[PDB]
């Protein structure tokens, strides 16, 4: 690799100059790249989204964990390496999800609504509870899922989860394979989605899962919107099949103003910012540095998609 | 002790019939007591606040941790024992405070405000941060303080604290005496107040403390309102001497509708519910069972004030 181009699209997550400056001692020059740039041998590119121009480069680094919007087959045939940013979002997302769960347990969102009205409104006696002793089911036990798990466990929660192998995971009391999803979620106060969007995960959580879930339970989606059937979620909320939801991701983003999801008291909408951090530039830069080292020494790239 | 009277004032915290039912099989009858009840030898009374009528009873158990609204000198003179409920609020308050801090770090309150407007409003890049690596100073290292410390530590925060003895406390890196309060707070992102209201603590946090505090810092008050000079807090928030506050307790409660505190975006107001729990009746009943035994056997009462 002779050059790192920083595609302007990284601006969707972080100021590009902040990222460029973070990489000033990388060992190769780092340059801002506009949307109408050509690439060639020796070029690495960091980007938010895909461009066909990137196929001429040696290596593209996607600055997101999710790569479901990249044409993986087309990279494979063009001989371009593709990496993602999995592994850097566990603290941010884990903290946000702890925040969602504590908001629901302690009723912080309801108090915030009352604050706007200058209203000293006491909760119903049965409403406030502690996370300590409550059960969370974490679906997907990778970086995001483990970040959630570790914080839930530290807060005294009973933690169960779902992963491909069904094999044990640190801080998870019971791990289920994906075919036992209904057993995994049935007794949970919170169900947290942390899987990639795949053929297999699309529409995973729909009306039947909402039926299975406790009426006092809340869904947390920090994965991708289409893991949930969004219309079924609306119907479940309306019907009281579940109590509420904390949603960072949606089938359409920005979430249209006409979505019924905005108006539910016990829904939290966040605008795809559960992983937001003022140091994102540093966190992504560390990945770039790691792979530049691996390229230099001829080892296998970290987070290689194709 | 021949009778446990449950004062109607317990309804300020929990439904009285739920508490009475939780006190079944004490070995003595449990009776509801209205505001004109007379007391006498053999009576224990569980109450939220003080009545002079209680000075004819053997023992009053205050159902709150804080007892600053009880005329302690007068109980001594009358020979009536007084106990409080310290020791049972660490999980509830600890969780609420973790929730406040996560709310600020992850910008959840801003997203909630936007949700009312169906607005997909992105934070400025610098706004979202992680609690991991940030410093919290906890002032008062008792049940509440330690419940805060333990959760802060578990979330990866740097934790310092203030106590009189300056003796070390588990999960606190550095303990300061109160004459070093300004050293303790100077570098903290969050300053949490968890002391009783006493002659010593009244007005502890005022203009000089707000000057000392970082401009990006937030005050959390879960103690009593008058530990803070409220007018100085308002001035500090107006001037930007600190960034914000999470406030559960106030110099006047309910907080008057025309308090300036309601209107600050980076203030969270909660209506003295940081310790709220749907099992409060069980938690207090356990303490009463404990102290009935202590009286029966002639041992020193738990949480004896006078
Ligand atoms: N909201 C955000 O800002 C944000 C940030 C980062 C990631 N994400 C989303 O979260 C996803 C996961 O990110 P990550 O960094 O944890 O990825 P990861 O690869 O570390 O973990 C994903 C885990 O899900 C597992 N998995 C796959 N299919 C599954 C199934 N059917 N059932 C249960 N588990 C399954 C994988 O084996 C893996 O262990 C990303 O693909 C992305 O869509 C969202
Ligand atoms: N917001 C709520 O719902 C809620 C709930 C419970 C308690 N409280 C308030 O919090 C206070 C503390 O409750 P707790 O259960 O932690 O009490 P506690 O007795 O367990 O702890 C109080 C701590 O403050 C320390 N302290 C006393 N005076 C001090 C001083 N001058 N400087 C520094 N430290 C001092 C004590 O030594 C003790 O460690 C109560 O008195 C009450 O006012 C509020
Ligand atoms: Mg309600
Ligand atoms: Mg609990
Ligand atoms: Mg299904
Ligand atoms: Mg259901
Ligand atoms: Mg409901
Ligand atoms: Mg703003
Ligand atoms: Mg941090
Ligand atoms: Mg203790
Ligand atoms: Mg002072
Ligand atoms: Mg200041
Ligand atoms: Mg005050
Ligand atoms: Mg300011
Ligand atoms: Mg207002």
């Amino acid at each position: 690799i002779e050059r790192l181009a920083v595609d302007e699209s990284v601006g969707r997550a972080m100021p590009p100059q902040r990222f460029i400056e973070a990489l000033s001692d990388l060992g190769v020059p780092v340059e801002f790249a506009g949307e109408d740039e050509q690439f060639g041998p020796g070029d690495a590119v960091a980007s938010f989204g895909h461009r066909d121009a990137f196929l001429d480069a040696d290596w593209v680094h996607c600055i997101r964990a999710g790569y479901d919007e990249f044409p993986v087959g087309v990279y494979e045939e063009a001989g371009t390496y593709l990496t993602n940013s999995t592994g850097i979002h566990g603290t941010t997302v884990g903290e946000t999800v702890a925040g969602y769960m504590l908001t629901f347990a302690r009723r912080l969102h309801a108090y915030r609504d009352a604050q706007h009205d200058h209203a000293w409104d006491l909760p119903r006696y049965e409403e406030p509870f502690t996370l300590a002793g409550e059960r969370v089911c974490v679906v997907g036990l990778g970086t995001l899922g483990r970040g959630v798990v570790d914080r839930a466990a530290a807060l005294g929660m009973e933690v169960v989860g779902v992963r491909r192998s069904g094999d044990p995971v640190d801080n998870v009391s019971t791990v289920y394979t994906p075919d036992r999803l209904h057993e995994a979620i049935a007794d949970a106060r919170f169900v947290v989605l942390a899987t990639p969007l795949t053929d297999e995960t699309e529409g995973m959580v729909a009306a039947p899962e909402f039926e299975t879930m406790r009426e006092d339970a809340s869904l947390v989606n920090v994965a991708r919107g289409p893991v949930v059937v969004e219309s079924d979620l609306v119907a479940a909320l309306d019907s009281g099949d579940i109590a509420g939801a904390a949603l960072d991701v949606f089938s359409e983003e920005p979430l249209p103003e006409d979505s019924p999801l905005w108006d539910f008291e016990d829904v939290l909408i966040t605008p795809h910012v559960s992983a937001a951090t003022s140091k994102y530039h540093e966190d992504v830069a560390a990945l770039i540095r790691e792979n530049i080292e691996k390229i230099a020494t001829g080892d296998e790239l970290t987070n290689r998609v194709v």
